[PDB]
Protein backbone atom coordinates (compact mmCIF):
# COMPACT_ATOMS: atom_id res chain seq x y z
CA UNK A 1 0.00 0.00 0.00
CA UNK A 2 0.41 4.18 -0.19
CA UNK A 3 1.98 3.24 -3.79
CA UNK A 4 -0.97 5.46 -5.66
CA UNK A 5 -4.41 3.65 -7.29
CA UNK A 6 -2.83 4.29 -10.39
CA UNK A 7 0.18 1.65 -9.67
CA UNK A 8 -1.66 0.04 -7.07
CA UNK A 9 -4.05 -1.13 -10.39
CA UNK A 10 -0.91 -1.93 -12.79
CA UNK A 11 -0.01 -4.55 -10.19
CA UNK A 12 -3.85 -5.96 -10.19
CA UNK A 13 -3.64 -6.26 -14.10
CA UNK A 14 -0.24 -7.58 -14.37
CA UNK A 15 -1.47 -10.30 -11.89
CA UNK A 16 -4.77 -11.41 -13.80
CA UNK A 17 -2.44 -11.60 -16.84
CA UNK A 18 -0.27 -14.24 -15.23
CA UNK A 19 -3.41 -16.18 -13.72
CA UNK A 20 -4.99 -15.84 -17.87
CA UNK A 21 -1.49 -17.27 -19.08
CA UNK A 22 -1.65 -20.48 -16.77
CA UNK A 23 -5.05 -21.01 -17.31
CA UNK A 24 -4.98 -21.11 -21.21
CA UNK A 25 -2.48 -23.98 -20.57
CA UNK A 26 -5.70 -26.34 -19.77
CA UNK B 1 -3.14 4.26 -19.34
CA UNK B 2 -5.88 5.84 -18.14
CA UNK B 3 -7.55 4.96 -14.54
CA UNK B 4 -11.58 4.31 -17.05
CA UNK B 5 -8.46 2.31 -19.46
CA UNK B 6 -6.87 0.01 -17.40
CA UNK B 7 -10.09 -1.09 -15.44
CA UNK B 8 -11.99 -1.53 -18.28
CA UNK B 9 -8.93 -3.90 -19.48
CA UNK B 10 -9.15 -5.58 -15.53
CA UNK B 11 -12.76 -6.19 -16.10
CA UNK B 12 -12.46 -7.97 -18.97
CA UNK B 13 -9.21 -10.15 -17.71
CA UNK B 14 -11.72 -11.54 -14.91
CA UNK B 15 -14.70 -12.01 -16.96
CA UNK B 16 -12.13 -14.28 -19.18
CA UNK B 17 -10.73 -16.31 -16.21
CA UNK B 18 -14.37 -17.08 -15.30
CA UNK B 19 -15.56 -17.95 -18.91
CA UNK B 20 -12.17 -20.48 -18.22
CA UNK B 21 -12.44 -21.45 -15.03
CA UNK B 22 -16.34 -22.40 -15.37
CA UNK B 23 -15.02 -24.93 -18.38
CA UNK B 24 -12.93 -26.34 -15.91
CA UNK B 25 -12.55 -30.31 -15.44
CA UNK C 1 -19.09 4.48 -16.94
CA UNK C 2 -17.97 5.40 -13.29
CA UNK C 3 -14.76 4.28 -11.68
CA UNK C 4 -16.99 3.16 -8.20
CA UNK C 5 -19.45 1.28 -10.88
CA UNK C 6 -16.70 -0.40 -12.60
CA UNK C 7 -14.92 -1.10 -8.87
CA UNK C 8 -17.95 -2.85 -7.28
CA UNK C 9 -18.60 -5.21 -10.40
CA UNK C 10 -14.46 -6.03 -10.20
CA UNK C 11 -15.20 -7.01 -6.85
CA UNK C 12 -18.25 -9.09 -7.51
CA UNK C 13 -16.21 -10.72 -10.17
CA UNK C 14 -13.12 -11.63 -7.67
CA UNK C 15 -15.18 -12.96 -5.18
CA UNK C 16 -16.99 -15.40 -7.69
CA UNK C 17 -13.64 -16.74 -8.84
CA UNK C 18 -12.81 -17.48 -5.11
CA UNK C 19 -16.09 -19.47 -4.48
CA UNK C 20 -14.88 -21.17 -7.98
CA UNK C 21 -11.31 -21.66 -6.71
CA UNK C 22 -12.25 -23.41 -3.86
CA UNK C 23 -15.03 -25.39 -5.34
CA UNK C 24 -12.41 -26.61 -7.33
CA UNK C 25 -9.77 -28.48 -4.58
CA UNK D 1 -14.41 4.78 -0.33
CA UNK D 2 -11.77 3.79 -3.33
CA UNK D 3 -8.81 3.74 -1.27
CA UNK D 4 -10.78 0.52 0.72
CA UNK D 5 -11.80 -1.03 -2.51
CA UNK D 6 -8.55 -1.41 -3.67
CA UNK D 7 -7.14 -3.05 -0.11
CA UNK D 8 -10.37 -5.37 -0.58
CA UNK D 9 -9.73 -6.39 -4.24
CA UNK D 10 -5.67 -7.07 -3.39
CA UNK D 11 -6.47 -9.28 -0.71
CA UNK D 12 -9.43 -11.59 -2.81
CA UNK D 13 -6.05 -11.48 -5.18
CA UNK D 14 -4.06 -13.13 -2.68
CA UNK D 15 -6.64 -16.05 -2.12
CA UNK D 16 -6.94 -16.59 -5.46
CA UNK D 17 -3.09 -16.85 -6.24
CA UNK D 18 -2.47 -19.17 -3.17
CA UNK D 19 -5.74 -21.62 -4.42
CA UNK D 20 -4.06 -21.61 -7.50
CA UNK D 21 -0.88 -23.21 -6.33
CA UNK D 22 -3.18 -25.60 -4.68
CA UNK D 23 -4.30 -26.99 -7.59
Amino acid sequence: SSLSIEARLESIEEKLSMILGLLRTL
